[PDB]
Parts: C-alpha cells; sequence; structure tokens
C-alpha cells in the first residue's frame, strides 16, 4: 500500500548460529569451493552446471553467474572453512520477488545446511520480500522434501522446463509468501 | 506431494533452439511481420489510444502520448530474449495489433507467448487465432520444447484463450509482481512439442 520495493541482499557476513554466510568473492573463494566438489562429480547430478575441469572453469562459471544483477551468493562456513554455497536468484527488488538456490553443499554439510537455508528464507522475509521461490528438478527427491519442510507450498510443474545434460527436466515450483512467514 | 520422476533416457539430437525469426511470418490470412518499434509504433499506439480499460491486467499501459509507447516498444524489443511482430492481414501493411515472444532460452528450448495486444476488430476473430498457431507453430518448428502462455490470474479472457488454444493449467504463482499498486499471481499454462504433434 504505497509498495514501493523490498531490500538488497546483505553486502556482509549473515551470522547464525552454527553457521555465518559469507558473501561470495568469485575470484577469492573460487578455488576452495572448487576443491569441494572435486572427485565427486555425482554431486552435479541434479544440476543444470558441472562438473569442472579445472578451478578455472569453475571460477569462470562463478564469476558470470554472480555477474547477473538478479544473483546473490554466500559461502557457507562453520572458522573461515567454506563447506558450499547458496544464494538467491531471480531477484527483483521491484516485486519483492526472489527464489533461494544453487544450493550448492559438501558431503560434510548434506544441522549447518538446515541453517545456511534458512538464514536466507529469514533474511528476505526481513528485507520486505513478498514471495520466495524454491525449485528443484522433479527427479530430486530430498530437494522437494526439504522444501516442504521449510514450509514451503507446492505451486506446479514446469513441464519440460530445461534439458540437463541431454536428459528431460520438469521443475517443481514451491513458494512461500510473506503472510506465509509470518504464521 | 508432487511426483518423483524417475530416470528417462537421453533426448536424441538435441541441439539449442533456434533464433526469432528476422522475416515475416506468413499464414493463410494473416501475415506477423518483425516488429519495427519506430515504424508500427504510431500505428499501433493509435488502435488503442481509445480505450484505456485494454491495459487492465497487463504490466503496462496506458501511455500518455506515442513518444511513451515507442520508447516502451523499443526499450521492450531491445531485450535479447524478447521479439515482437505486428499482426497484419496476408499481404496488407495494416497493423491490427502485436504480440511474440519474451523469455526465449535457447539452451533449454523454452519460451513464452506474451505481449498479447489485439484490438478490438481482431480479438476473437480467426486472424487473432491464427496470429498465435503461427506462433505455436514457428517456435516448434525452431525447436523449441516448451510454449508457455502467462497472465494475471484476475484476467480471466486470457487464461480462457489459453485453454481455447490448447495450452495445459500447470499452476499459479501467488505473489509474483506488484503491478500498478496491487497484488498479482500469475497463472502459468504451456504447450509442449509433443503435445503439438498431436
Ligand atoms: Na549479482
Ligand atoms: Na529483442
Amino acid at each position: 500500500a504505497g509498495w514501493r520495493s523490498a531490500g538488497k541482499a546483505p553486502e556482509a557476513a549473515i551470522r547464525g548460529e552454527a553457521v555465518s554466510l559469507q558473501p561470495l568473492d568469485a575470484p577469492r573463494h573460487g578455488a576452495a569451493l572448487f576443491r569441494l566438489f572435486a572427485g565427486d562429480d555425482s554431486h552435479w547430478e541434479h544440476l543444470p552446471y558441472g562438473p569442472f575441469e579445472d578451478e578455472d572453469a569453475f571460477i569462470t562459471w562463478l564469476a558470470l553467474t554472480v555477474a547477473q544483477s538478479d544473483t546473490a551468493l554466500y559461502v557457507v562456513c562453520a572458522s573461515d572453512q567454506a563447506l558450499g554455497f547458496l544464494g538467491y536468484r531471480q531477484m527483483v527488488q521491484a516485486h519483492g520477488a526472489i527464489e533461494i538456490g544453487h544450493v550448492n553443499f559438501s558431503p560434510a554439510l548434506r544441522r549447518l545446511a538446515t541453517e545456511a537455508v534458512f538464514l536466507l528464507l529469514k533474511t528476505a522475509f526481513e528485507l520486505g520480500y513478498r514471495r520466495c521461490e524454491w525449485r528443484c528438478d522433479s527427479r530430486n527427491a530430498a530437494s522437494a522434501a526439504a522444501a516442504r519442510r521449510f514450509g514451503f507450498q507446492f505451486e506446479g510443474t514446469l513441464r519440460q522446463a530445461m534439458v540437463v545434460k541431454r536428459r528431460n527436466r520438469d521443475t517443481h515450483v514451491f513458494s512461500m509468501l510473506d503472510g506465509e512467514w509470518d504464521a
């Protein structure tokens, strides 16, 4: 009512109980995050990117990903040991709409995993977003269960939304509204 | 809770879908001409200048004058993922409305038919139906796998049009946008390549 916009993603650490989320510095954190997933290429199964040939390739993907205005990534730490990353996508202030995505958690992280997500959930609603989305490949059982567990409501399935590694992807779309966050 | 999809085979001969045509798309009663924002602009403006209710469920309009409308058109078509076309009777230059693609994602073969702006004389006529059919045909011939149609949930006529055209309802994105100082929930509809075949 005189709605203008939701707030900007944090440019300083988001401090939790078990976890700190550090704004991602692609060329700095990049090598650390690359090493987290090297060796286990099955990590890139339910995702549209990866694996990466080498650190250069990973840093390239990270730079180009974070260069988008609508995307902001954070590094998960306990210490400054990077344990995974995640962030916001389709971040549109004017509509108070945002998505929590790019969840890339090391086997060691996958209660700290849960807190990383909630910190961004909490932060998006405190910055006055109206809608937070969560999306996943329909083959991804764990992600879908995670969404329900956090309180996201299933809205529908975007059929044939993507081709991921030459296979079909249907995207499940879930959302929490600001009235839902309150309740 | 929503389906768990099983493993499926690889898609044979998958490649990125093509770019939007840069030449006219010719049908039997209609042709879709690539929009030339500053040339076609004043004609299209006049078409809607009269009844501001046209814009009621859309995220733009009305336009205070021609220049505002040309400015909007130009900035909309400047986006690399949007292409618009002017609806003309076959082999005529008389603009009867416009429409096009947005959110083109060539790498995933996903596209959205939108910016459907039909004059009253065009609405609910055989040329309107052909205009939309020509963008579907064209998208699937270009290798798109999924064609969306989206509307404000309060836009009854657009939802019924989508269904009439054979898009399937997928769901509603609640509080997706703030449009003209009110909430918008968005209905999402789609037509898949295999549905188009049938
Ligand atoms: Na960014
Ligand atoms: Na364009």
